[PDB]
């Protein structure tokens, strides 16, 4: 061969990254300590939206993608306080972020809303947005998060409650990047 | 055409029945089931004048401790004329349930498929499937809080907006 | 499934514009066609939470004495983020039309066939198909009272209850 | 292909014509329809290099007082070099409409399908289907307020960037 | 219907990078792809809201002696919101590419599908696909006549006439 | 059913997560720019230990995993001066971490190694263990890191040299956890 003025770059496998991560597992999304008597009707036990940045580890492997897609979402209601204790519960998922709406009524229109008393557990199967929605925050929060759970005190509680709300997410990344905070 | 058939659950009633007031016969939620009890379905039938009741379906749940002592009795009459409020009119209707003051129970009723109306009228007989009844069946011991459940399947017609 | 599908005829706006104020580029109707200006969509909103307007079509109805020797255009705008208020804006969109002060007129837009959301919220082409503009073209020798009529057709899904 | 297919409305004119000069033979609007006209159409041949006119249909919206006692006659000649502003000349053209002046009128004219130029140049026969005349026939009472809308169907073609 | 589809290549930005103020890092080309900025597209879109990208393939010509000392990465953010401006970024993204100053690369990226709006909005992720950034790698010997030419294909709909 | 004291717990899905994520991409891992005349021979350019730290989007996969097995590592040397610049370049991968030996010898002797000149590109296929390394750090560091790469300048270098590391990693990880700094 000849000798150039300038050779040509050799760079082939650039910009040649995965693009599918099927990420799975179950994660805590909220712990509430309830103080007897506190557990009015209406009060607000865990008001959480669910964004990957909640999710402990999704938020890092969303961090290095764009879009994720919820592909499977189930949460579980699991009170810890003893069977003696009265009062009930009301767990939902409302499919709006920006509702700030927390009353019985709004959590039960809501298919996948449960009713229990402390001493029971329950399993929220919630209906979510199946389309891909971007990895970052943004204006509109509505591209960013399938929805918010909801649990309320359907009744006043007797002793102290110690509930824990756990989450079965099931998404799949795409998009590849390196997004930052 | 204008046939809405609109489903879901709603809380027709919560009662906070105190500790040592649980004489029996007492009655603790007396409830005509009429569109304007259920949330969502107050505001459905609020721009729409006739509804006909498909599926009807009352679930209780009570949050007491699994030691109090005491029970519950629950009916529909499918008349909502009907003011008796004793026991005898609940173990007269089908679907009627007994039990303990913790557990839950479906009421599963007798109603009319008939097509009614989303407003008032003269006669409740054409605005209501029936009335619901929830009597405290012996003396209870600590506090209940009792919270009836309806899972209700309507379909609405004739649009037309009302003001309660 | 879920879907219900509405459709009604209502009154989004009316104005009486006084004699001799009737300058060109004079906005007259300037709303955005969110469910809360329907009154019975703005009451099946509650109970929904994402609609798609399947038909839209506006009527202008003045009322005014036959003396009146202006005219009026109406148009509308999908974008409910624009601020334009000028007569080519309106004359460009589908269905913009143009008349005297006595003679009804209809707009038959181009409304985007997308699932909105019922309910407000920051960005507003999530949340309004668009917003009807009508200008008062010539000068109005009398008093003018235009009604702004609309029907609609909307498609509700994904149930459940929301507040004002 | 590189045709795209448009269609939509615009105001070629609005022209107000005081009371007591409504003589006979006065031109009112005596425009050419080149695309600069049309606002739309005025964008859209910015991006292109020949059209062809599908349908054009004209509208005459006058907005008048109804104590005027004039009328008007509109006309769209086909040849855009044309200098005669008689009444005969309108009305031998097809699709030419005499009205009074409280009547809105559609002028259906015959048009040439053929490829034009979107841009100006030497020859107007190559540039504009036609030109549109409206004559007040009768002398009219009061100041009427005339505008001309225009329904334009073309189809653009030979794509190329130009300027004004 | 309105599915008018343009295509065409057309240049985003012009740039000219002086010699020796290529600091490694530097940014020459940091350009939100919106309508407005190519040239024939954004005539049409100033005469619609609503468009596809169905085609998007950037491809950067830089005049410069085939001596110079330097080089460029270029790479295109799916996600317009996004500030960062570091090589991290480009690396990352699909399609992004590095070469000598005096070579010519295609970046194939990885756009949206979905129907953006053509004018401006509280957020721009329904207004543009993406954000495309031109890094010198290298410090820069002569001086530097970058063009970058996209060559876009996009589908338009909804008609309305914009001021920018 | 009877009423029982106490009611056992029904937390089915705990700790039962993917173990199995077979991550891969290519990153930069060292940027160089050597002013004329500075590449004397013997001088270290780039000495970098691979560690799932250096490289950026398996940090944060490597920080919810335990174990990780190197399957495909590849480096590329992409130096960017002009073609009149006068020196050569060595790279190679030593695949002991607590080695730090630094000569030409050295690096001459491992598996893969290439000796270029400064307007040329190499492909460094290294020898590396197939093994399971530990994420986290510890006191050894041959249970976390599969190698060194080093990059020497043969000869006195001419001109400014801007010379990039690119690595081409391809990792199993695997025995989830949720690691921290
Ligand atoms: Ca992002
Ligand atoms: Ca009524
Ligand atoms: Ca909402
Ligand atoms: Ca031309
Ligand atoms: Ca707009
Ligand atoms: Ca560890």
């Amino acid at each position: 061969t000849d000798a150039p003025v300038s050779k040509a770059s050799t760079v082939t496998g650039f910009g040649r990254g995965t693009n599918d991560v099927h990420l799975s597992g179950m994660s805590r999304i909220s712990q509430a300590v309830l103080p007897a008597g506190t557990g009015t009707d209406g009060y607000v036990v865990v008001d959480a939206t669910i964004v990957p940045d909640l999710l402990p580890r999704l938020g890092h492997a969303a961090r290095i993608f764009q879009r994720y897609a919820v592909e499977t979402l189930e949460f579980e209601i699991q009170p810890m306080c003893p069977a003696n204790t009265g009062g009930g519960y009301v767990a939902g998922f409302l499919p709006d972020p920006t509702d700030n709406d927390h009353t019985f009524d709004a959590l039960q229109a809501t298919r996948g809303a449960v009713v229990a008393k402390w001493w029971e557990s329950r399993t929220v199967r919630p209906q979510y947005t199946r389309t891909l929605l971007w990895t970052s925050s943004g204006k509109e929060q509505r591209l960013t998060s399938p929805g918010r759970l909801i649990l309320l005190c359907v009744g006043n509680n007797t002793d102290v409650v110690n509930v824990s709300v756990l989450c079965r997410w099931s998404v799949r990344l795409s998009v590849p990047s390196l997004e930052t905070p």
